[PDB]
């Protein structure tokens, strides 16, 4: 899992 | 932006 | 707003 | 998987 | 089951 | 905002 908030 | 990958 | 389940 | 964002 | 609100 | 994941 890759997971962002940007 | 929200991403992710799963 | 970004909501999951999975 | 739960996951949010906001 | 998944409930969302906004 | 309410999520609720069962």
């Amino acid at each position: 899992i890759f997971a962002e908030d940007v």
